[PDB]
């Protein structure tokens, strides 16, 4: 099949494993089988599912250039598949829990799974714990006999710690650290001295870089029992990479983008992020441009917002960012020539998904 | 050493690795460490620590009567506590989630974790979640090397996804389940004809049975590597009906134990709860009394939940819970003797639990 056509049908499967479950031996009654459904359906689906896919189309390149029996390869293919669809409930968890946390309203054009009317936030919290719980039981199930188990669930922990560790970098980046205080409400900075570079780049590869990049790349080596074939220390250095690049993509479309297309209004202005258009434009604003940031950053007003914003067109951002894209393919391209010396087929598998990161 | 006092000794082990791997290897800053050393002891700490010494003392019945070296009673013992300790985190998480979930003010008489001016909901979320990933962390360090580690790492995750769809069944007790629906806002049943035996049975059994009771008790076991020594059977059922009785007490304690010693004020009526007491009295109830439960269950009102505490005051509630608990005594004292057919001394721990649950 089409790769997309054998993962969609996996899900299928996946579903009906999990809620047939419930019912066998959580006691489980056909309403809440219902909600938890509906759950699933309307936190995991609808988006591109590029994470999961990543699994899928580096099992694939394998596959192509090794000798396996018919029934092996498709074996192959379903564990890609459903280690895949992990990823993809893995994020499902991030984004319920973050939209609570952020106050978010929309996501993909439709609420925030916390308010729909009959879930709630009492409800959501724990809707989220069990979307993690469940890439669990899929492992468990769906890969009991398989040599890599206890290296993919090893690997899927130490994301899903790093994931967390990055989510408590961001939603602290506007807060001085020498005032982090659990017995004190927290001031925004008023200095910005913490918005730097590096710091921008410590939050990013957490928060986003392991579970969107680095964990699918290597569930896909782990589920071909490749992961020998290729030097991690190159795996790690290209996943962080292009990492950061989708996230710089991501905070400028958060602020430039129309909401029609984003999907939601974007907010980082008024919740004082640490985002790649702030960092940059503290790089290189003169005294009064960094004056009138710091006396408009941070608020809800839309008059301050709106003045970032024209900080941000005057200062000519998109000339940063060109660079910046320049760079990222010289050291992408880089890491890609290194990575054939032990494994010409994953190396364009990486192409691929840099492609379609910078062309997106 | 005294076995409280090796394991309040692990406690600082186990942070301090915890806390020293932030540093040396997702470059945190002194700050965020001491926020999250002070998030571990206020969640952690402060209880009786009955869940993860049950670990310790089961592991301490085998102890005395198999040949060991030293060494080896020295590392038993330390996995027991780390094991003990992963439980106690594992009830810190719910706790963090739940008190947000749940809208509580206080906790062990101090403000709810969220509620610290310093912290917000924004970051406790996070913080509960970081909880519970410090329990996989743990036991992929601590038992690396160790034949039960597999065993342990699969009943956790069975125990953790139990107790998720527990509190799925907890707050939802006062909605009837063929309403349940994402899409509409859930309305608080008039009928009450949910609230019945096995449904309570059923919402206790999975939101605390299994993390309370089972979980200490087979991971005393496993690190004991004494599971093959006990019919698991057994062990289920004597966990399943210890922790119903653990959880009668607690729901009668809500009601009328004073806040002083409670720590906290209770609002189960108010909440509208499936409690063991609201089960009871409609279980005896004559049809005027039933209508004036209806009439004032679940409102914040504070003269509706004192007319709520009447009814159960005038119908001698205390009379079914002295026959209740009799019942149990007599139902674990014959699983405690089924468990010496195949092992005595595991019966004789089992046998401990149930006395300190008993006289609490
Ligand atoms: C409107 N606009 C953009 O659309 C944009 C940008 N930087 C990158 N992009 C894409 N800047 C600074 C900007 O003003
Ligand atoms: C005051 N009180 C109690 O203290 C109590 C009880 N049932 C059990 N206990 C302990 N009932 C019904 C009660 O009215």
């Amino acid at each position: 099949m089409a790769s997309m056509e054998r993962f969609l049908s996996v899900y299928d499967e996946v579903q009906a494993f999990l809620l047939d479950q419930l019912q066998s031996k959580y006691e489980i009654d056909p309403n809440r089988a219902r909600y938890l459904r509906i759950m699933m359906d309307t936190t995991c689906l609808g988006g591109k599912y590029f994470r999961g896919m990543t699994v899928v189309n580096v099992a694939e390149g394998f596959l192509a250039v090794t000798q396996h029996d018919e029934a092996t390869k498709e074996r192959i293919l379903h564990d890609a598949c459903v280690g895949g669809w992990m990823i993809e409930f893995l994020q499902a968890h991030y984004l319920v829990e973050d939209d609570i946390m952020d106050g978010s309203v929309m996501r993909r054009g439709k609420p925030c799974w916390y308010r729909f009317p009959g879930v709630t936030t009492q409800c959501a919290i724990n809707d989220g714990i069990i979307l993690k719980s469940w890439t669990q039981i899929m492992a468990w199930h769906y890969f009991a006999d398989r040599p890599f188990l206890k290296d993919l669930l090893c690997l899927f922990q130490k994301v899903d710690y790093a994931t967390a560790v990055g989510q408590m970098y961001d939603v602290t980046s506007m807060c001085d650290s020498n005032k982090l205080d659990p017995e004190v409400a927290q001031p925004m900075t008023t200095d910005f001295a913490e918005f730097t570079p590096a710091i921008y780049k410590r939050i990013v590869k957490y928060k986003t870089t392991f579970y969107t990049y680095l964990l699918p790349l290597v569930m896909g080596l782990l589920v071909s029992e490749a992961a020998a074939s290729v030097e991690m220390n190159l795996v790690e250095r290209v996943a962080h990479l292009i990492g950061e690049y989708f996230q710089v993509q991501d905070d400028v479309m958060d602020c430039f983008t129309p909401p029609e297309q984003l999907g939601k209004v974007g907010t980082d202005i008024e919740d004082a992020k640490c985002s790649w258009l702030a960092v940059t434009f503290l790089g290189k604003a003169n005294a009064a441009q960094v004056a009138e940031f710091k006396a408009n950053y941070g608020e809800k007003d839309p008059a301050k917002v709106a003045v970032v914003k024209r900080l941000y067109s005057k200062a000519n951002l998109q000339a940063d960012f060109a660079a910046y894209e320049a760079e990222v393919v010289r050291e992408v391209e880089s890491l890609i020539e290194q990575l054939k010396v032990k494994s010409p087929t994953f190396a364009e598998s990486v192409a691929v998904v840099w492609e379609k990161t910078h062309k997106r």
